[PDB]
């Protein structure tokens, strides 16, 4: 299945046409249906082509010219079929050779706002078909929250720094392309508790196992019995759980009570039971005297007798039954059901996973919908997520070849009427002189964050309207930090990737909660989550490097931590660029708000358009996500400017 293989490695169906597709071709999907699997052949075929070597553009001619006969003669279906998936960006997208160079007469000028993916996805789209463009970036580097430090031999991402799994996921192609080096990240993670020692591969797999039980539970209560609003307040999914851990708590209890009373049970019985032995022994004794007075005894002793008798066939008989008690007794107060739920250092290890859960939505689990926190996971690729063992910086640097990119330049206004764009913005070097720039089209990828900001960074002239504002106050913005440190020698364990710190307490569970071994030189990463990313950006580098030798020194012993040679603190949320890491469904809000964020603001045609992590709702918070974003946008303005 090699066409078939490419329709999967492009996000499509590779047997039926998507909504766009008919859209675009309503002639094939209302028509002979027989012509439809040629379309989709020459679809899958083109993808192939140009999946097998993303290195050099894929043109008409080429196409064309690999086709196998019936298809070759189809000339017009195949152009069809290629300018379409050009347009779009499924092929010749990223970075590659062109064979047919840019046509010197550029039409239409676009104003790209931000550098990052993005931005510098479309730029390169947008400038491939011809258009003039140029992107306004107020850091003095590209790549936005993609960042890359490196010194020496030594490099470390602050930004991004997992790549998702590849079948399916575009940075595939990117990765070929730019030769960016990933490796699978290794499952193992060892996690130690705040006294440094490891926890044992038992309690890990038990309250892992919890951990899923309960987040399974969550999507049951939600996507089943509907659980999703409160006191006209939506749920979060840190409400949800709390709900379901006490649930758990009261389970545990009630069958610790039911115990109890057969405990207590069984022990009114014994009680009882000796009690009456007693009198029967006080009865016996009445016999073992009395008995032996006259001459008739050789009737009043056998009488006596099997009475006497008769007094034992009752006696150890309940002795008898007395033992059927003392052992149902020993065998209950010896199998106990679960004195607790979860014991304190049990809910230290659960925590951690859920940080984890934390540093992965960036945001805390109260923050997040219940209902659609994770409402794309229908869309994640398959396979091992990889780390950029090189620096993802590589893809950013790569993507800005040839492009204009103004540097340290911050947009302050944009300004869009019916007849054109007008886009203010300032040095930031000398905030004195300002710059305007006049465009047909401005392309928007600022970060949720900015757009969020109050008072605002950039002046929206009109102002944007209510349903694009309303949508950018539900969307949640989180945070996510790191601290690089950067060592001379390793006294880590090489062959493990990852490794966990178990907090103290619930509220700090995210506190340089994991540990990452990633790259060439001695260097570990260690992660900032939920709650503790925003309060830790007020600490200096300093202390909270002390901290992380502590946790360090606390694992391997000190002495076997030297201080760190260098290092490097992120603070996304205080950096006016970002405002925080990436988006996550906040409660109250949903997918829609995505889709609204995508939305170009046209006072009587199109003249603002948007892009980035936050404006792409089946790939949300994400570095393809944000390269799709850019494809998707390119397209759209191209359709509108060039037709
Ligand atoms: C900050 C951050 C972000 C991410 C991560 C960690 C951290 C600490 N990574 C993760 O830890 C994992 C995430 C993850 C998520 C999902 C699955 C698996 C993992 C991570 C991860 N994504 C991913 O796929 N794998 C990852 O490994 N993210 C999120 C991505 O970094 C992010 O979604 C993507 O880079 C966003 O790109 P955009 O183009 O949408 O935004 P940005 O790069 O900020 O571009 C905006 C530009 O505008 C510029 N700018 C601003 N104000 C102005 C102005 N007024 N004038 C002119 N220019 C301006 C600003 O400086 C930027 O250059």
């Amino acid at each position: 299945s090699g066409v078939e293989g490419a329709a999967f490695q492009s996000r499509l169906p590779h047997d039926r046409m998507t909504s766009q597709e008919a859209a675009c071709f309503p002639d094939i999907i209302s028509g002979p249906q027989q012509t439809q699997k040629v379309f989709l052949f020459i679809r899958n075929r083109t993808l192939q082509l140009w999946l097998d070597n993303p290195k050099i553009q894929l043109t008409f001619e080429a196409t064309l010219q690999q086709l196998e006969a019936p298809y070759n003669s189809d000339t017009v279906l195949v152009h069809r079929v290629h300018s379409y998936l050009e347009r779009h960006g499924l092929i010749n997208f990223g970075i590659y050779k062109r064979i047919k160079p840019l046509p010197t007469k550029k039409t239409g000028k676009v104003i790209i706002i931000g550098s990052g993916v993005s931005g510098l996805a479309a730029a390169r789209q947008l400038q491939s078909f011809g258009m003039d463009v140029t992107l306004l970036e107020a850091r003095d580097r590209v790549g936005g929250r993609v960042a890359t430090f490196r010194k020496g031999n030594y490099v470390a991402d602050l930004g991004a720094m997992v790549v998702t799994g590849l079948g399916g996921n575009p940075m595939a192609v990117v990765s070929k392309q730019v030769n960016m080096e990933l490796a699978k990240i290794k499952q193992k993670c060892p996690l130690y508790e705040a006294n440094g020692q490891a926890v044992p591969k038992e309690k890990d797999e038990m309250v892992e196992q919890e951990f899923n039980r309960l987040l399974e539970a969550t999507s049951y209560l939600s996507h089943q019995l509907d659980f999703n609003v409160l006191n006209n307040k939506p749920v979060s999914l840190g409400q949800a759980l709390e709900v379901v851990i006490q649930l758990q708590e009261k389970h545990v209890k009630d069958e610790q009570i039911e115990h109890w009373k057969k405990i207590v049970k069984t022990q009114e019985e014994l009680k009882e039971l000796l009690n009456k032995m007693v009198n029967l022994k006080e009865k016996i004794k009445e016999l073992h005297q009395q008995y032996k007075e006259d001459i008739t005894a050789e009737f009043l002793v056998k009488s006596k007798h099997r009475d006497l008798t008769a007094l034992c066939k009752e006696y150890d008989e309940l002795a008898e039954t007395q033992g059927k008690l003392e052992e149902k007794l020993q065998e209950l107060e010896a199998n106990p059901p679960s004195d607790v739920y979860l014991s304190s250092r049990d809910r230290q290890i659960l925590d951690w996973h859920f940080a984890n859960l934390e540093f992965a939505n960036a945001t805390p689990l109260s923050t997040l919908s219940l209902k659609h926190w994770d409402q794309d996971d229908d869309f994640e690729f398959t396979g091992s997520h990889l780390t950029v063992r090189n620096g993802y910086s590589c893809v950013p640097v790569a993507l800005a070849e040839g492009l204009d990119i103004k540097l340290n330049t911050a947009v302050r206004q944009v300004r869009y009427t019916a007849s054109g764009c007008e886009v203010i913005a300032v040095n930031t070097r000398s905030t004195s002189q300002t710059f305007i720039y006049k465009c047909d089209a401005v392309l928007c990828t600022l970060p949720l964050g900015v757009l969020k900001q109050q008072p605002p960074a950039v002046q929206f002239v009109p102002p944007l309207p209510e349903w694009k504002t309303s949508a950018v106050q539900r969307m949640g913005f989180g945070n996510l930090n790191k601290v690089v440190l950067c060592f001379d020698r390793v006294f880590w364990d090489p062959s493990v990737n990852l490794f966990g710190h178990v907090g103290s307490t619930t509220a700090s569970r995210g506190e340089l909660f994991l540990f990452w071994n990633l790259y060439k030189a001695p260097i570990l990463l260690a992660l900032v989550a939920g709650e503790a990313a925003g309060i830790m950006e007020n600490i200096s580098d300093d202390v909270i490097v002390g901290r992380c030798l502590a946790i360090l020194k606390g694992i391997f012993g000190s002495s076997a931590v030297p201080q760190p040679k260098e290092t490097v603190v992120s603070r996304w949320r205080a950096d006016p660029w970002a405002r925080g890491s990436y988006s996550y469904v906040a409660a109250g809000s949903s997918g829609n708000d995505y889709d609204l964020m995508a939305q170009p603001i046209t006072p009587p045609i199109p003249r603002l358009f948007f892009a980035g992590e936050h404006t792409i709702r089946n790939y949300p918070a994400t570095v393809h996500g944000a390269l799709l974003s850019g494809l998707r946008e390119a397209g759209r303005i191209a359709d509108q400017f060039l037709g």
